[PDB]
């Protein structure tokens, strides 16, 4: 019993991290196979990142000039190209601890592992989602840029999150390990404003249900609720929109207990119309929505 | 910027993860060196915990009853013993992968990471602190028992905690790695009610400043209070009292935010006394005591 906002084991994924160096920048890279991944705004001056032209830049930059070092051992750098916003560095030394992996474009409401990191080693590890606007709410001090997001299932990681930017209102902005930004950010230090940050209906329905599994009942009421129903009061309080996508998904977790998906959309209707009282639910004071019907499940079941 | 619950990075406790076998009953270990820790209770049919003798039980076990594996291969049992609640099980093998290591009693407040384990493997990882009371609200199911919580100092691992028991309440309750429990608990299936969880008031203050210092100021007052006019408020609201030693160990953060401790003590004390109005800090609409003042200075200068 317990729910726990739980991160992934991130042994993989340290034996991964590497210190990148460019010029007087130094960030985090992620070493897989025979290459480096990292932030192309590695290249940048502060004074570039106000209006980069990385193209432009990277012409001025040779292999020798990207110092990479894991632990205290400098890989030697035979190739480096752009991709996006990415660099990829071409190492003479495949990293021996390369983990199965894949890269993972996640979808907003997703969640993942983050593994902080500054001169290529690791400080701490947390628990993120994808925000409904693109953004995360991360932990990152400078240094910290080329820290990756992660899931792992059984032995294969899947990298999801490169960390790049913070906005000025503090929330982080990365790419994918292809360097696509999430969501319509650039890695230029201009005004860039986050959208709403939505509420990840689907992910607190999970967590209600998490609640229930682990004996915080209080909230369960006598009603039920209508998706239209549900979304109208979802829509005033700055929840996204309920789908049968995500009834389907929360399946499991409504036979399991015995609630019917609709049910609990409708205790959710009371807690968002009455708030919580002073109450909490799963030591929480607000409606939890950084855990996935997946995560719900695997945490309640013990999957390794 | 951003402040998280963060865990210690996990690889150097995930290399020491091993399955146990007694019986019909599988729980983790703690290969260090050429020792196995795993909790006493391995030894326990669900019968035997109604009311074990643990040295009856050991006379009937041997060696070879004691099966260890590390991954999927076998390691050789010559010699075990009890200390306190735990068992050492002597290899005939150094684990390869053992850190530099300390066996740490934390005192209450105290946080640490656990890694949550099932058979030897890793499911993820969290931060915790020992409650007051000496429970700790974990995430646990059944064969969790012998996952450790533990700092890191640099490169060397602290283990503070191995996990042993579910109070019938659902928090955990657990030993040092000398196999005391902490607090008043026994590895008995009996009545053990735990005491009051009193909220750790100097953690308090420490997320206070780390909201301060990651710009979530709404909560800084006009006022000033003294330790006993403060304390006369925390025991009222069920917090620690707090001493002049928590005062100097927030020291360190009072400087770099140029808060006086009693000015954010007479926060605290209006934050009790009129609740949060519906607003957050960092994300909480309660008060986080789960982080320390060495916690919050790690996290917001970036020590790996």
């Amino acid at each position: 019993s317990g729910f726990r906002k739980m991160a992934f084991p991130s042994g993989k994924v340290e034996g991964c991290m590497v210190q990148v160096t460019c010029g007087t920048t130094t960030l985090n890279g992620l070493w897989l196979d025979d290459v480096v991944y990292c932030p192309r705004h590695v290249i940048c001056t502060s004074e570039d990142m106000l209006n980069p032209n990385y193209e432009d830049l990277l012409i001025r930059k040779s292999n020798h000039n990207f110092l990479v070092q894991a632990g205290n051992v400098q890989l030697r750098v035979i190739g480096h190209s752009m991709q996006n916003c990415v660099l990829k560095l071409k190492v003479d030394t495949a990293n021996p601890k390369t983990p199965k992996y894949k890269f993972v474009r996640i979808q907003p409401g997703q969640t993942f592992s983050v593994l902080a990191c500054y001169n290529g080693s690791p400080s701490g590890v947390y628990q993120c989602a994808m925000r409904p606007n693109f953004t995360i709410k991360g932990s990152f001090l400078n240094g910290s840029c080329g820290s990756v997001g992660f899931n792992i299932d059984y032995d294969c990681v899947s990298f999801c999150y490169m960390h790049h930017m913070e906005l000025p209102t503090g929330v982080h902005a990365g790419t994918d390990l292809e360097g696509n930004f999430y969501g319509p950010f650039v890695d230029r230090q201009t005004a860039q404003a986050a959208g709403t940050d939505t509420t990840i209906t689907v992910n607190v329905l999970a967590w209600l249900y998490a609640a229930v599994i682990n004996g915080d009942r209080w909230f369960l009421n006598r009603f039920t609720t209508t998706l239209n129903d549900f979304n109208l009061v979802a829509m005033k309080y700055n929840y996204e929109p309920l789908t049968q996508d995500h009834v389907d998904i929360l399946g499991p977790l409504s036979a399991q207990t015995g609630i019917a998906v609709l049910d609990m959309c409708a205790s959710l209707k009371e807690l968002l119309q009455n708030g919580m009282n002073g109450r909490t639910i799963l030591g929480s004071a607000l409606l939890e929505d950084e855990f996935t019907p997946f995560d719900v499940v695997r945490q309640c079941s013990g999957v390794t």
